[PDB]
């Protein structure tokens, strides 16, 4: 159903660098999203070129492939009411100069290049990511004990 | 004065199990909005009904019924300049879909049947609501000791 | 059972001017421990002389009252394992000078006249002032929904 | 370049009287800027009247002067790409009434002549606002240890 | 040499479920203590009962491992000066009874067969549950931007 | 009286790069303490040997003077009762290793020559210090708008 939906959330090297996982996994906590699963890695080259397969002729590839191998990232998975949507809107827009206050990027951070951390853009690009960056098992099935008051 | 308006704010059987009864009233205490009453009950049935008397009709209203009697509420009355409107505004859009981060549902809720607060639509929906919910005693008149750094 | 203790708590005429009523309740809701009942009030005098009667004679007697009813209290019923002791370590002790940072008092105030908070000393305190500031049908009865995840 | 951006922030009387210096400036730590300059002082009307020589004939000005002078202030010079326009938009809209949640005076306060605080408008007001409040020794330069992760 | 300590810190599935994962890891990175490895998983009773053989004719030894596999926990391994026994004073005492306000367990829960979360008690004991628990490969070797302001 | 007793604290450099400074700013704040002064600086070589002249002999005094003069500090002036000693609570014991979880030193920081804070040792110690680091007239005489509910 539409309470089964699923995003990829990963804070970026710069989100672990300045200190943001426990802040950045509360606001997904406290909105009543449950967490799927989770890993920390440092992607290789070859796997995050994979991640970017689309942007490989963009001119800023090399700098952002080697900027994101450059410390490790939070791996996750996130389930709930449209939480690919959902989860853009709390991150805040793509381009920290335009997001709001109260976002993730509006509160903690500044310039495109160094935007902290990534969050599916559809469904459909969320389980390729899924599919990229974790393996089946590593998805776990638990029910939230506030299930209930979170849904209907 | 326009100082002196009072909006009824509720925290539905949600938002106490989820545990945000603090995070919620330090939202408003934050903003310079005095606490008027505030008790914590059960409504029964028959009180809902007349809370909810324009929703009579509407086909979630038996269901809407019996969540909000299913646990305890906090009510609460608030003061202060436009604080209806501006109460709103800080619990976000009805439908947490719609709430920005920021807001109470934003932060905090999902689903527009678990949307863990209630706020008056008006000024006299307001005064229909205080008067529904609390007795005039009730009321609790003092001067908060920062008034006159949150108004000239 | 021992889970079923409950405590008195109130927020004094201090802690609602300084706007901690939040940061208060927070407190408790985060530990674990379930609110029974709460509401806001002005204490009479009388009331206080009663809550107080043990200290009657003391020669800080007549401004300990003046102070309790100098502005409104929430007044709170706690439940959960051990809640009237522990309830006390969160406070810190009466002495703000000796309260430890971590805890209410050790954070937010500094002399034992203006000292936010009460909580029962025992339990045989705390059943007496829970029927002294609450009518019976004020204490609700619910489970919490992470119940099972706080007690074994 | 860009990143070298300055403005000028001032926590007014009403944000020192209500105890939002930490809060205010964690949430410019917090974003990426670097604190250059920081100063505590009760402004002279002379000074006021300077720093306000554009609005001198509007009906509030005297007041605004007054309550300008009635306590003291936090003046700061923070640095980073777009720190003048982002500074406003983290501040909110110059009128409480339509600042907006997760911003300082959406947050924090109500009425338009108690805002809490100042924020440059332009570059050019932030140039000629830091030199009229700041002697030039007073603006400090130093290297964010994580400038590297804040810009690339 | 002694900044090359590691600790084993797990979140126990309460802790997951009662939402506290991002404050737990808030309190790790804003301390100083660097992150090197997690994951989020299901331990499996066999897994378990090798992690906790030690106490395998205790008399809650059966409910015990019960619990810990009744959800996911949170598997941890963090780095710095003295962070075993460090780490055992921030989590508080294994009892929450007896965890001080200001630590996680005197934070956050009530009863000792629901104290959230587990960190080593020795350097052996780390680095034996860090091999039980974590690939070799799994911890990840990168150098924090405040490290040579947190260390001399 | 007792109540106008003043200590300087400062944040050393480690705690600006930190980001630490609005965090210990309110700890202050929400105590109940008076900020009297507070400036932003680089302090000299020469200041700091004078600042640490009784230390000049111990075989970490040339490093610690290049710590303190690497990056700037936050000097500060609080008022209140008791503030050296309850300042020094807040702070936590000097050497990191030793603070407990809920003061400054024991939340956020780890070894001893990063300590990022300094407080007065006694009333002779502060008013010596205070008139090191600050003049006469930067020291702000107003009173606070809760202080009758702070103070007796
Ligand atoms: C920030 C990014 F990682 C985006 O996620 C991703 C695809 O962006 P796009 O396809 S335009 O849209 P989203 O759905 O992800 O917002 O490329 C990065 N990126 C985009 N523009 C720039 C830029 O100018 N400089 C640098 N350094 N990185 C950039
Ligand atoms: C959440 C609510 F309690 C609203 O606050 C209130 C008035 O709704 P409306 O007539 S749109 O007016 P405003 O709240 O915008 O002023 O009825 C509830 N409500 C509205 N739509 C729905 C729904 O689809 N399902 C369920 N379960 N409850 C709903
Ligand atoms: C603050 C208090 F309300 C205590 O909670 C309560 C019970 O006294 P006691 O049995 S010593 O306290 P606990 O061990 O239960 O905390 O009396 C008040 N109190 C105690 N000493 C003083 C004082 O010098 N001045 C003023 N103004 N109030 C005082
Ligand atoms: C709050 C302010 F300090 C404004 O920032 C500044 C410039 O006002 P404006 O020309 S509308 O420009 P922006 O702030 O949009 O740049 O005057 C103050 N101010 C504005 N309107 C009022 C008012 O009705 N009463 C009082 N007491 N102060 C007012
Ligand atoms: C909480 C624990 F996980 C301890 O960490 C661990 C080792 O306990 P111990 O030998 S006293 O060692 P330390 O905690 O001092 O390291 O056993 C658990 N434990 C202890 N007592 C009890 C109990 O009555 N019921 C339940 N359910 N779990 C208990
Ligand atoms: C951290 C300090 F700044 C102390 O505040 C101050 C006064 O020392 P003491 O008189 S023993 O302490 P307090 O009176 O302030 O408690 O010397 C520094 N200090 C002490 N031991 C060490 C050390 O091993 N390495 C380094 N790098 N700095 C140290």
């Amino acid at each position: 159903g539409a309470n089964l939906e699923r995003t990829f959330i990963a804070i970026k090297p710069d989100g672990v660098q300045r200190g943001l996982v426990g802040e950045i996994i509360k606001r997904f906590e406290q909105k009543g999203f449950r967490l799927v699963a989770m890993k920390f890695l440092r992607a290789s080259e070859e796997h995050l070129k994979q991640h970017y397969i689309d942007l490989k002729d963009r001119p800023f590839f090399p700098g952002l492939v080697k900027y994101m191998n450059s410390g490790p990232v939070v791996a996750m998975v996130w389930e709930g009411l449209n939480v690919v949507k959902t989860g853009r809107v709390m991150l805040g827009e793509t381009n920290p100069a335009d997001s709001k206050p109260g976002t993730i990027r509006g509160d903690f951070c500044i310039q495109v290049g160094r935007n902290i951390i990534h969050g599916s853009d559809s469904v459909k690009s969320a389980e390729k990511e899924i599919s990229l960056w974790f393996k089946p098992e590593e998805l776990v099935d638990y029910k939230s004990c506030a299930h209930d008051w979170v849904y209907e």
